[PDB]
């Protein structure tokens, strides 16, 4: 699969990888938001390989696909973004993403879940790291541990 | 303070506090509305908890039930926890009528275009010691797929 070629070690091609995510956004427009398991393999794949081959581009595409398919009650590519998140940032901290997590972390809670706020919790128990977290964020965090 | 803190202590479960707690989280649900109800996501996680080491059966009944009603709604905290409970709980003590109940929420999960509970089922196999496990066929197909 794919999915799997393209994480392993210097086993990544911008050849395979356009044919492949092209294959999957193709599917879910046909199938539906949520009914393409393929589409569910390139979340997955996003989630994994930005954490060690941070792209932008790539990161942007996840976020906005995650996010349109959670808008329509469809978790899993916001669960796994929350993954990315949550376990990236512990290995490579990096401030904007960071500043992104909060961000959606605080829109997941406004939005009645707790998926991204226990990976946030989680994130902040595992962090080695002068954090500085959005007060909104901090009194939500409060709350759900009473 | 909270009564979901007090009534997990070893020994600080009475049905009087329980009942006052539960009363005042379906009613502040009542009020809000499905999955605008912070008290009951806190009850919820009690459940989750409690019933692993504790279990009550019309507990556990309005536990799957109020979850599948939130999740209906889009709220999936209730499940979340329910898949929790399931996963968690069944590698801890099996209960051969609770793991046929964890494989049809989690076949039904997977064909509503999730993959939470399909994970959890995961991992529940992927760390049980129980032998002879008689799956769901499609479930194992959806399995397959899966990992």
């Amino acid at each position: 699969h794919p999915s799997h070629e393209l994480l392993k070690e210097n086993g990544f091609t911008q050849h395979v990888y356009h044919k492949y995510r092209r294959r999957c956004l193709n599917e879910r427009k046909r199938l539906g938001i949520g009914q393409s398991q393929e589409m569910n393999t390139l979340f997955r794949f996003w989630s994994f390989f930005l954490r060690d081959h941070f792209n932008k581009k790539m990161y942007e595409e996840f976020k906005q696909l995650a996010l349109e398919d959670a808008k329509e009650g469809y978790r899993y590519g916001l669960e796994c973004l929350f993954r990315y998140y949550s376990y990236g940032l512990e290995k490579k901290f990096r401030l904007d993403i960071f500043k992104d997590f909060q961000e959606e972390t605080v829109k997941d809670y406004e939005a009645g879940q707790l998926y991204g706020l226990e990976k946030f919790w989680a994130f902040l128990k595992y962090s080695k790291a002068n954090l500085d977290i959005d007060p909104k964020l901090q009194e939500y965090l409060g709350k759900f541990r009473r």
